[PDB]
């Protein structure tokens, strides 16, 4: 007879227990009386007098379980009651057991498609309803099925067709047949990610793609500014929702991780939703967590030398006593190369990995660290090995070494090595033959008009004796210069044997004489060495033939001069150790007129 009224509710039709709700009856015709019906029975009646208005209110303060049911509104003017508004289901939650909700495969879905969601609840004979948080409340009703293989009771829903214009947030409910108006508490907020058809977002991790465990990091998803909410997801499944993003400058979805654990590694992809619709997924960014398996640290060696010339073969050796599956090399803190299988060696009780690089390009100069990991956890790595640095020389002027503070040293003296060159190199490097450590320093500008590098070594010990080389390069240049001809550092006071010295001619010779001098030892000595106080030159090393049981060596001097004040001491050495000298000898001062 009259225009049918309209029924509105605030908030939405599904309300939790002990929460205030308000019905509104809407019309603009007349207001003689309003009637609220519950399940076809007169529940309440409101009269608009004793202040006249246009729309009626019904407050159900603190809703309980009995308030759930179908509600309708009617109104009367004069003496004519006008039909019924379309019914409205008021549902209340509680009393029951909370279900769980899972994506059977993944929430990723192509636009205009369907996804399968498994809801799980422990009630035997229950009907299940899957709903979405949207304007048009879409519902799905299914029965409980139990797979004999899985030995579990649960239902499945095919949601769709997933349109890219609407955001999809799914929630599951379970209810008894004979009590339909009372549902279970809502399950987890399961949101779907739609592979849209718009512009791709750029993804980054500013601390890096390889992070040691227990540390913090950030992930940025930037892109089209049509977006409102940003998401992150993994193939090893995660879902993270960021609705309010950093506005300056522009929509940049920031995600923060305070400490990396097992679940935080894997392949990440940013998804995006906006007013125009969903977007194509981002490129796959692999996040790696190291630090786990913090007991058996791997060890890294290099063959043949940590410094190689351009155009050679270089073998890196990553080994460990522990049964890892694969090893991976990292230049700087970034990736390089690829993974290789471990190899159980019978003799050395080791698990080995042999990384081949040939030829050696100047780009290989860097800081390599090898990690170990397993096949079933490709992103969970071991502890970084003690790093191995690599330098490559070849083409430029040789930077000769000053090698000051003498050529032979007794323990313990403070040794320094200065490295100079004609070309104004901005950076110098030092390395000992047969070693694994390399040293680098920035050159200072001297008064002469070129660059020199100051190198401070520690206490001269048994190990400091050997062969040393230096290299030079510019600030921008990645190619290093060929080394200088080798410096031989010698250590005395190491062998128990002690020689002595003599000369043949007179002490006060004229400046044109010849002077042969001799030092021998009754014990076995292979080579002998002559040393002068402050000898800037390399000392001469001579072979030993045994006259009697004593081992000796003559040092001849031809065309002597007064510039040579004299030769003072003699040392010994053997073929067993070419650079480790014996103790000092009796000094002998010479003079030349
Ligand atoms: C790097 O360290 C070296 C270490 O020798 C510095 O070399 C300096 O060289 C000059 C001469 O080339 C030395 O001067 C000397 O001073 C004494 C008196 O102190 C004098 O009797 C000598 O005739 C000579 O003039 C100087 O002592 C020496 N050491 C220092 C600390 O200056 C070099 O300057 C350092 N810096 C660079 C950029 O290489
Ligand atoms: C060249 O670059 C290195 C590395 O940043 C720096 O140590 C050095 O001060 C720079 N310039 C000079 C003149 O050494």
């Amino acid at each position: 007879s009259l225009p049918k009224p309209i029924l509105r509710v605030q908030p939405d039709s599904v309300v939790s227990r002990w929460t205030k709700v308000t019905f509104f009856c809407e019309e603009t015709i007349g207001a003689n009386e309003y009637r609220l019906y519950k399940d076809g029975k007169l529940y309440k009646t409101v009269t608009k007098n004793k202040k006249p208005a246009n729309k009626a209110e019904f407050s159900l303060s603190n809703v309980d379980l009995s308030n759930a049911g179908q509600y309708e509104c009617s109104y009367s003017t004069q003496y004519k009651s006008s039909g019924y508004s379309d019914p409205l289901k008021l549902v209340v939650t509680g009393h029951y057991w909370t279900p769980s909700l899972l994506a059977q495969a993944s929430p990723v879905v192509t636009s205009g498609g369907y996804v399968t969601l498994q809801c799980e609840s422990w009630h035997n004979d229950h009907k299940f309803i899957l709903t979405v948080e949207g304007p048009q409340k879409l519902s799905w009703t299914q029965d409980s099925q139990y797979n004999y293989s899985t030995r579990k009771y649960h239902a499945l829903f095919s949601v769709g067709p997933v349109t890219p214009n609407q955001r999809w947030i799914c929630r599951c409910y379970s209810y008894d047949r004979n009590r339909p108006y009372v549902w279970s508490p809502p399950s987890e907020s399961v949101e779907l990610l739609v592979s849209g058809n718009l512009q791709k977002p750029t993804i980054k991790a500013e601390p890096g793609s390889v992070i040691t465990s227990k540390r913090a990091m950030t992930i940025w998803c930037q892109g089209n500014l049509d977006a409102e909410v940003y998401f992150l997801h993994n193939e090893g499944s995660q879902k993270t929702q960021s609705t309010q993003t950093l506005q300056q400058p522009g929509n940049k979805g920031k995600f923060f991780i305070p400490s990396m654990t097992r679940q935080h590694a894997g392949q990440y992809r940013c998804y995006c939703y906006g007013s125009a619709g969903w977007s194509q997924p981002s490129d796959t960014l692999e996040l790696v967590v190291t630090g786990i398996y913090e007991h058996y640290k791997p060890r890294l060696s290099v063959l043949p030398s940590p410094v190689v010339t351009a155009g050679g073969n270089m073998t890196l050796h990553c080994a460990s006593d522990f049964h890892y599956d694969k090893f991976i090399l990292t230049k700087e803190d970034k990736k390089f190369g690829n993974s290789l299988d471990t190899e159980h060696i019978s003799s050395s009780r080791q698990y080995r990995a042999l990384f081949i690089i040939g030829p050696t390009t100047p780009t290989h100069t860097g800081t390599f660290r090898c990690y170990g990991y397993f096949k079933n956890a490709p992103q969970l790595w071991s502890v970084p090995s003690d790093l191995q640095q690599i330098l490559i020389s070849g083409l430029s002027k040789k930077p000769s070494l000053l090698t000051h503070q003498g050529h032979i040293l007794d323990p313990g003296m403070t040794l320094t090595l200065q490295c100079y060159s004609d070309i104004n190199y901005d950076r110098f490097a030092l390395h000992k033959v047969g070693g694994a450590d390399i040293m680098q320093h920035s050159s200072q500008q001297t008064d002469t008009g070129f660059s020199v590098a100051n190198f401070t070594l520690g206490y001269v010990s048994s190990s400091t004796g050997g062969q040393y080389r230096c290299y030079g390069a510019h600030n921008l240049s990645s190619e290093w210069s060929a080394s200088s001809e080798p410096l031989d550092i010698l250590i005395t006071g190491q062998l128990p044997l002690t020689p002595s010295l003599s000369v043949k001619p007179n002490h006060t010779v004229h400046s044109g004489e010849t002077v042969s001098l001799l030092c021998w030892s009754m014990d076995s000595v292979d080579t002998f060495i002559l040393s002068k106080e402050g000898s800037a030159q390399q000392p001469l090393r001579l072979k030993s033939k045994s006259h009697d049981q004593q081992s000796q060596a003559e040092f001849s001097m031809s065309a002597v001069t007064s510039h040579l004040s004299g030769t003072y001491r003699c040392y010994g050495a053997q073929n067993s150790s070419f650079y480790l000298l014996s103790s000092a000898s009796a000094p002998v001062e010479l003079t030349v007129s």
